[PDB]
This record gives structure tokens, C-alpha cells and sequence, in this order.
């Protein structure tokens, strides 16, 4: 909410590359294209919709 | 009511884009989005199956 | 679509029509039977016995017939 | 600059950031909404509905915020 | 690749010359050329707006 | 192409005054300073760049 939205918003605006670790161990990398309450759209060579319930952590590269 | 998910899935449905749905358990389903609501997605391939969103990790369209 | 507008009519059709289904759980177990009843959170699945399945444990429901 | 090096990143930034824009048409009509998507020739503009606007009909795009 | 337009606009941009952009519909915009590409000009005044070249009739710099 | 370029080139070289009528009805007058594929630079009391897509006709004075 008061932390999650502004944090992702600044990453999207600044085009900061991120790593998204899923609860199952898979690591995704890309730019945050957009997001809403339940999903984050991540763009690398492809554009994919990631459900937040499957994410463990989002780690910015810088 | 803010949604990115709703119009993104609706576009995929309307334009009948093939997608891959990766489940949290690592299983990959493929097909077209026939319909969806708040909690489920109806995926159509050789058969029509209902997938619970809570079981989904990622949806990858074969074109955006 | 919005809300339960897909899940409820889809499960209700299977229930009324007694279509055999396979219910795949997130852990990979496959359950089979007919949908006897359901509510917001559970599905009652009838095979040799009637068992209550929590929807949160389900990944996919695959009907044996369209 | 050359090619689409200005138009594409500028529209993409507005799209990703869901910045409300005004789109002034060559005939003087003002359209408003958020850029949902765009390609070479059209912009999909979302307000109460999603409408496809041909770029050839547009004179200026004015963002509501920088 | 022959261009008069590219270096002329680039000079105006680099030297931050105020220009008037007259549109084909008779509307006059004013500001400085912030940037441009093949099809658009970004004009800066109180706000920064993208103008499509196809809508422009003439660009008049307040000095050449 | 084979007509437009040599015609404008001779007007520029000979310093022939021209009238440029725009599709919207406005008449501009001056000397052709230069031109390329998409624009003509017209000089009178000011130097202005005119997009060819906005021009209907170019009429030489002599």
C-alpha cells in the first residue's frame, strides 16, 4: 500500500532493472512496465504478467 | 477498479493470442484465453479447462 | 469478466449436468468425480465418497466432456 | 534526432506512467484520456471507452503532467 | 540524407531560438524546440507538447 | 522528383521571387533560400521553413 505502490512506481518511472524472485525459486529479470493491485507486468525480451502472490522478493539493480 | 490485469487479459482474449500459463508448481499450460473473471481463467486448447489464478505464477503471451 | 461471473456458471453447469471432472491440486495430485456442490471456498466432489476440496488447493479443473 | 527516436520513448513513458493526456485533432476537437497502447499509425486512448485515434488526425499531444 | 530540415531544426534547438509554429489549421504555437525526430517536434513553453509535423504549415524563428 | 527538384533549383539559383499558396488559403511571398525533400525555406523580411505537405501551389513572379 503506502510503501509498495510508491516503490514500484519509482522503479517503473526510473526504468530501473529489477530481479523478481518467485516463491518457487525462479528468478525473472526485466523492467517494470506497469503494475496494479495484484500483478506486475515485467518486460525483457518478452512482456509477461507476474502475479504478486507468486513473488517472494523484488530486488532492484541500483 | 485500477486494473492492469483486466484490460491486459481482455486484450489477449479478444485478439485470441496464444499464451503460456506457468503455474507456481512449475507446470506450463498453453492455449488461448477463452474468458476470465476475478478468480479464474478459462484456458482453451484441445480441451477447455478452468485455471485458478492463485495457482498461476506468470502469463506469457506469444506476442504482447 | 468481473467477479464470479465465469466460475459460478461454469461449475454450476458441470454440477447440474453431472459431468465427470478431474481436479488437479497445486501439489500435483489428481482427484476425480462429479461436482456435487460448491460454495465460495470449497467444492464437494463425489466419487466413491464425498470429499470437500478447498479451492485454494486446486490448480485446474478439467471436465471429461465439453 | 532521427526516426522514431523521440516519438516512441515519449509516448511509451506516458503509457507506462498512465499520465492523462489531451490529444488535439487537426480539426480542433480535443480528446482526453490515458494512452493505452500505440503503434506506427494509431494511438489507443482510454477514457470512458477505448478509442483508436489515427496519428494523421492529431496535431498535438499535451500531457497533463510533465 | 540530403536534409535542410534536420540541420535547420537542430540549429534552432541548440541555440534555443524562440520559434512560432503555425499549424495547417491556423493555430499558432510558440516556444523553443526541445527536440525533434522524423515525424514530431517537442515544443517547450509553459508545458512540453509533442507536435506532429504533418499538422505544421510553417516554422518561423524569431531570428534565423 | 525529376520535375520538382530542377524547377525549385532554378528558381533558387536565379533568385526568382515566388508566391507560395498554402492549402489553407494563406499566400506567402519571398525568395527560395533552399529546400529539400520535405521543406522549402522561404526568405522575405523573415526566413521561414514551409512544409511541402501544406503547400498547394508555387507561382513564380517571372
Amino acid at each position: 500500500q503506502s510503501l509498495q505502490d510508491p516503490w514500484l512506481n519509482a522503479l517503473r518511472r526510473e526504468r530501473v532493472p529489477v530481479s523478481i524472485y518467485l516463491v518457487n525459486g525462479i528468478k525473472l529479470q526485466g523492467q517494470i512496465e506497469s503494475f496494479d493491485q495484484f500483478v506486475i507486468l515485467l518486460k525483457n525480451t518478452v512482456s509477461q504478467m507476474v502475479y504478486k502472490h507468486a513473488i517472494s522478493t523484488v530486488v532492484p539493480s541500483r
